[PDB]
């Protein structure tokens, strides 16, 4: 079943949705994301970050696209991509995204290099603009505008 | 000799000093930093960022402490220190600073993994408060307040 | 309406955009500046000069930051500032700028001492680096690199 | 007694003579100027500038015909004349000039609004061309080709 429930908040502190995760067969992780209050009909950057910490308004604090394999950013970079690089969100007329994405190169298993429930935890962040799938170190996705932490 | 001159600007895009660089002997790089308009008497964090970009007001734009070898932040971190972690700057009653720091784990020579003059460039950033040499991603140094871009 | 169209050239005489001006409510002058071929990512200084003449290559040729009340240079100078001093321009990764700056101490009205549309005209200039908002004659902005003449 | 000795250099850094100054009787200042390496037979622009600073090649850097009384440039302009406006140099077959000029509207006195030995200092500059005694801001004299600074 889906578990590991994570509340999403915006820069102003508003609850705007949740994520749940499932230990996918197979393999990697299925991510149920169900959010509101987004730019209606935008393409938006979406990634797993390396530190479970969402301090507003900016969320720099903390990190880092999740990158246990030390690669460059981008599905279409020949030197890419990071393990927490996911495909863009496609927001409805509503301002909602309600989908399930696969994250092949992640895990919940302690010990494993692909673990996102490590000591640090990890963060899911929505960006202001699209990931261009190519530029270092975050696809030119702009400001981090929603955040949720999974605690480690 | 020192060269590769970088201008420093604050969050208002005012000129606040400069930086020059020497291919050290020995080793890494020597970084001459001569800055004004700063908090009088402050210790302020100081690091090389992974992209040669300085967009006001808050400089997230862009990146990233420069991290070729994928470690954590901090001189006092066992898992640590990013190749762009430099020691804290000490500001006089003056508002000013004028030192030469050594950055041993950097290079200017094209194609070295430690190369800070890559296609991307690098940025020198001064923070609003002192680094603790330990916490991820930036040592709780706070806001980015001065940025100078090394381009190409 | 914005009117009084001015073409901008570089040190080579190449066209690099334009300028338009609105009698601002309120008040003073609104200044629409749209430019290209500039150093990507740079803060560049930007000032209204006192004569409407742009002779290649260095634009000396004339003058003069526009200084009808005979002050010193600098937003940050207690003995400032010239009527022609404006805030620095920020250039995109693009090499471009496209902004409206407000110039509160200028006028288009014949006879007003703050008149930029006088019998010898005024020039709009971009410099090679950022104004410190302090030093005389021009805030250590470096060479004049782009000029357009407003000829009243 | 002449004193306050200043070394004259050209745009290329060659020593090309000197100026000395006497607290005139009366009034203002007598200026002994003795220069070489100049265009033989030319009538040339010669002025006291408001900042003691001679940066080569161009001497823009710094300022300003010296102007404590907020006047326009030119003996023959009726809105006329800068305190540092002087008569044109008349170069001999030599390429040499060796004269004493009177500057009636200046002074060495530290309490004086006419003081040229102020905090800032003044520059004496020779122009590439003749001053037309009429036009703003420097009488159509062209490039600044020789500069000597009096420090403040
Ligand atoms: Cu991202
Ligand atoms: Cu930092
Ligand atoms: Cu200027
Ligand atoms: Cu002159
Ligand atoms: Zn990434
Ligand atoms: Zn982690
Ligand atoms: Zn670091
Ligand atoms: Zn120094
Ligand atoms: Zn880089
Ligand atoms: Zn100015
Ligand atoms: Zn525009
Ligand atoms: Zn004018
Ligand atoms: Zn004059
Ligand atoms: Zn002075």
């Amino acid at each position: 079943a889906f578990g590991h429930h994570v509340q999403l908040v915006n820069r102003e502190g508003k609850a705007v949705g949740f994520i749940e995760i499932k230990e996918s067969d197979d393999e990697g992780l299925d991510i149920h994301i169900s959010a509101n209050s987004l730019r209606p009909g935008a393409s938006l950057g979406f990634h797993i970050y390396e530190k479970g910490s969402c301090v507003r308004p900016d969320f720099e604090s903390a990190g880092g696209h999740f990158n246990p394999l030390n690669k460059e950013h981008g599905f279409n970079n020949p030197m890419g991509h990071h393990a927490g690089d996911l495909p863009n969100l496609e927001v409805g007329a509503d301002g909602k995204v309600d989908v399930i994405m696969n994250a092949p190169d992640t895990s919940l298993k302690k010990g494993s290099k692909l673990n996102i429930l490590d000591e640090d935890g990890s963060a899911f962040i929505i960006h202001e603009q699209a990931d261009d799938y190519l530029t270092n170190p975050s696809g030119n996705s702009g400001a981090r505008i929603v955040c949720g932490a999974l605690l480690g």
